[PDB]
């Protein structure tokens, strides 16, 4: 109890620090933190407690023909009955069909010259495809793990934005890549020893941002996940028909989001289902900004008697080791859906699998957050 | 263990069949949920667990004359360490000033007419200042703290998205707004029988997306966050220069998000802040998507000596009633920053200093990423 | 010619002074314009020449009850042809019904202060209604034409962008917005003696540049034109089907203008058709691109028989006095449409008139490429 | 004069097919076009006369050592005068730097299958380097100048949106990348028969639109344009300071725009120059919507001294061969500046060093709009 006293005049003595502070913080605040529990965590995995949010379970998701009790870290019990609705109308359905269009994680360092003309110099340097296998020899330093796959330079002004690509096995990658371009930007000191780097991240990579370069290009995992719903589905499970439910889709999530001026908001409500997946999992909550990114499409097939819906996401930003993932409560949640820690079968088929898993989930909350409306007309 | 049985053929016997729904979910799936806990949690405030996120304190945070340890519910122990290096920096530079530039909640109905010339005329009679006393008296019916402030009406072709931005108090007030929607919606059924509701929400709101709508418009807390950090603390404490930090912030934040087409995203990482505060304060995780926009300003004062830095953030989204707040964990964390539940001061007061908070602690933020940057060249 | 000597050692002895520049030009630049003519225009109404354009005619269009043939001033008879063939479709359908939904042209100064919070005084002080009718007093100085509407102020960081609207009667309006923000700027150097004015325009207007200021609140005109397009029309006239062409709009116009990270861009060409009437009609042509700004929606109807078809502009920058409208050919394409010059009916109504023409003009052109598409499948 | 009797019952008897219908039309419309010239234009080069546009020159403009005479198609001779101001600047600074980034016009056809797995197919199949030189082979049978250089496809769910880029030599080149369209569409109809063309271009060109696309990704010429102002001549000449300069560029081209929610709108009137140029020169107006896309960059260097001023602009659109560039006045335009027709050297030659001229111009006019500015303050 001294310890708390020198409040006088943390960075520690794991949990007999975090239990040091937490009395400091209540007698030097005047604020009982009372209901944030300290016991029950194991902190050598400055805290002071930790919050607790509930697993909801969605499903069965039937995806790519395997079945999936989808994890929801959420506050509202109607988010996760909701999304269960989605699963079962798709799950009478045929189920759901993923493809993962693009896989690579990005960083965009700022760097500068003394004229846009040499800018220019660094651009076509890199960008010319004889220099590709020595940028990536140099890159591949960084891990085990780490593949360069592309290197695209924009000039603004005297300003190089330069923008890399590569695979990071099942990890997110942010550190990987950022290795990666370390060695690269070192590598240049010998052909580009005037250059100056203004930042590891010139904001064009774009992390943690809603971006046009990760819409168009693509960050992470790209997806495209689809289903069919028959006529008598829509009619006798989904209480509408092919034609509102194709009208919907146009009026709110295309022409409403078009009137809005959105980027990436194509959809009803992809933000709700990936940050609750994103929380259960681990992943980083502030990549639910570009991992939301969604255009929904619904159209009539078949002589207008189904309805062939998808979600396409271009930067779903997951992985399956480091960071959150290897908490207890959150590797359990990764458990679930079988894609717990890195991948036996090939490097990255699990952070590729839990994107599939997503896009799915997001597919079953738009089908049943549409149909609602669609039927409450 | 019977109970588990009928696996043969949730919506329950709260703890009980929360333990029940667990041994079910093993035994189907074959996986194992070990580390995620059953005990521990209130269930009566279709759940089989709860994750646990770690909460460490930022601070002191010298804000508007008061000081504030900010809880941070992430992952990292690096960003609440780089959020407390910029509190620091702050505290000895006479600390923040903030200013709540709006402060109203929206939903945007799209509904349709047989012409677009029909739907004008909605538009006409809502946003004729005559009419307004008639349509707030319908729409403050939705609740006690329901105060209408304002209904935009967009028309694309024979389609009207109709804006409603009102006051909630200490609520979010997503629930309220929509209440008071609805009433509106009824009482124009008089006027308007031709009305189509296509759906409460038409993406004009907009929620959960970024859209221009919001930046341009705001929604929920609008708030601008500045402070003057003096030359010899630059020098001696962020270890760079004015002038460095002005063309850092110029380079990064601002040309750098405008060559990426960025929307709302002219700042470092005011995501990674606004989340983990989001998550320790039970907000919705969905909302950063929007409550994380923010233009970072960095400008050369007092003859090119000293720093002027600001966050204008326009659709912050936040309550400290209803929802994930009134969770023990979460309503712990709320009480340290003193902003607990409803305003005995006058209603909404909590929810807009919560705001001031949030744009306090992404201001940190930013000047300890941005000055290591900076320092780093 | 001894004038073009001083060639030896702009700004002028109109058409003598065109004439002996003309010889400077040809004699120092080594280059012959030989076929640029000098006879044939009234230089008193540096120049050295003039450039012909071709005026073809589309229609007739008919519109709100009129009939017009749409001046198109453009080097492709194709794209006259086409409009010509939107004309007729339409024609036979009971034509067009336009709607202006809003008029008013903005100007945005960036002023700032020491301070955000100083900075959101000015804001709270533009904003409080009690305000309005002093600023309007001191803003309508600027002319007999100039009415304040409206002044919506921005703050980002200690600036302020100040966005007044006001109507201009016929005119465009651009230097009567700016005389207006003067007044104001001046009247408000009173309670205001720290604001230091940084530009008469600080982009916020937002003038000839894609803003979505311009898209979410209007500039100009802004104008929704409708037509309806009967099954047995789209059949036999247009060579496709109803479902054809509201599927199109909404893969070409919509999806693929999401996919694209469109700002405005949710049509097929209306850029072609606004360009090719203010050519015509002596507007400014670097106006073209945010009067260019516009939704096309195409939806079925009537238990899916015919076709309601739309064009929604926002922001159409017309006027029929000032600027190119007085050179004599232009001012002949405005009379073929009997908008030339200040209404007599009442100030502004020719330039509303011009506005819903152009819109008009949007919707046929629209119609006939989106057919022979859809026709062409 | 009995042909306009049959207005009793466009296609034609040029110019006396030209007359007729001019009677026609004032007959039957009751308006006189008095002051539109039929007589001084060629015809064989549905007409009923032609519009002047008064031809202003700006220079000399100094271009990579090259001295230009820039011809500007505008009615105000204050856009002529202002651009002039910044041409001398620049000229006793050294003149103006440009570099070519890319070239390469851009058709993004909208095709579709039955699933988003079958259009994902036909994606991995165009972007396998490996069929490259199959499809260049099929595309370059477009033209003798059509060279295919990439082939990108974005799925958006069962759609597939096909961006093919390549060089067109002195053409525009519009027509050679659809014909090239035309040719890889046919030739898949063997591997993929179950392929639906849903339309030429879906929007993702993106052709006269303000697009993402365009702006991320280029289209037809990207140029960065560069120039040093020397302290003392921004002192002496343009009556301003280094600091305000690069004070202005931020809060109004970067902070502003931003603000405003701007799309390739990081510039002060880049519109403006365009489109004088692009109507001198018989360029398509229309293409003035991405053909202005910019961001002006100003930067401090050597300790403060002297600015560095660049214009980015990424998607210019220019021809010298076709269309309006082979009539009589925009050809002598063309002439001027030494670019009239295809390159002698090597094809594309004469439409890249255009794109230049455009470039520089409009570095120009950013210099002189935005010192006229500064120099107010």
């Amino acid at each position: 109890k001294s310890v708390i006293d020198g409040i006088p005049s943390l960075e520690s003595l794991c949990k007999r620090a975090a239990s040091i502070r937490r009395e400091a913080l209540q007698r030097v605040t005047g604020r009982s933190i009372e209901g944030l529990p300290l016991d029950g965590f194991d902190y050598e995995s400055m805290p002071v407690g930790y919050i607790q949010i509930p697993v909801g379970i969605a499903g069965p998701l039937l995806l790519d023909g395997y079945e999936y009790s989808v994890p929801m870290a959420t506050t509202e019990g109607c988010l996760v009955a909701s999304t269960n609705r989605g699963c079962k109308a798709m799950f009478i359905s045929g189920g759901a069909t993923s493809t993962v269009l693009k896989d690579g994680m990005t960083r965009a360092p700022v760097v500068r010259f003394a004229s846009a003309r040499r800018a220019s110099e660094l651009k076509f340097f890199l960008e010319n495809p004889e220099n590709f296998d020595t940028l990536a020899v140099v890159f591949n330093r960084s891990s085990r793990f780490a593949r360069l796959q592309s290197v695209k330079c924009t000039i603004a002004g005297k300003n190089a934005y330069v923008r890399f690509c590569c695979s990071t096995g099942d990890a997110m990658g942010m550190n990987m890549v950022s290795k990666g371009v370390q060695n690269v930007l070192e590598y240049l000191t010998d052909d580009f020893p005037d250059m100056d780097v203004i930042g590891i991240s010139g904001n064009f990579c774009s992390d943690k941002k809603p971006a046009a370069v990760n819409w168009i290009e693509g960050r992470g995992k790209s997806v495209v996940c689809e289903a069919v719903i028959r006529g008598e589905i829509v009619n006798k499970v989904l209480k509408t028909s092919v034609a509102a439910l194709v009208e919907l889709n146009m009026l709110k999530n295309l022409a409403g989001s078009a009137v809005a001026g959105s980027l990436g908001g194509f959809n009803a409500h992809a933000s709700n289902i990936v940050s609750a997946v994103f929380i259960a999992t681990g992943q980083d909550p502030a990549q639910n900004v570009e991992s939301s990114q969604c255009i929904t499409m619904m159209e009539a097939i078949n002589d207008g008697k189904d309805i062939h819906i998808s979600v396409t996401m271009p930067s779903i930003e997951v992985g399956t080791v480091g960071g959150g993932t290897q908490l207890a409560s959150q590797s359990a949640c990764l458990n679930l859906l079988g894609v717990k820690g890195a991948s036996t079968e090939s490097p990255g088929m699990n952070a590729r699998r839990l994107a599939t898993i997503v896009a799915g989930a997001v597919l079953a909350g738009e089908l049943s957050l549409m149909s609602a409306i669609a039927a409450g007309q």
